[PDB]
């Protein structure tokens, strides 16, 4: 786990590359700092993020980023290691 890939929420810059599988609520903040506490591994919706993917990830088995492959989307929690992280949580859609 590293954490510094480009990564920015609500709480502005953030630093993330796990290059060890997407870590679980690190890369969370990715997801939109929501600690997604409901599920873990793909039920709810607290793992936002405008693609938190990063990289390395595609075969449902780490639990953050990777709503498929490269794409955090809406099943972040779908990730495998992960040699960076990326998230758009930054912006908030509305100003910053």
């Amino acid at each position: 786990a590293s954490y510094t890939v480009k990564l920015i929420t609500p709480d502005g810059e953030s630093s993330i590359e796990c290059s060890d599988d997407t870590y679980i609520l690190d890369a969370a903040e990715e997801a939109g700092l929501d600690l997604p506490y409901s599920c873990r591994a793909g039920a709810c919706s607290t793992c936002a993020g405008k693609i938190t993917a990063g990289s390395v990830d595609q075969s449902d088995q780490s639990f953050l980023d990777d709503d498929q492959i490269e794409a955090g989307y809406v099943l972040t929690c779908v990730a495998y290691p992960t040699s960076d992280c990326t998230i758009e949580t930054h912006k908030e859609e509305d100003l910053y």
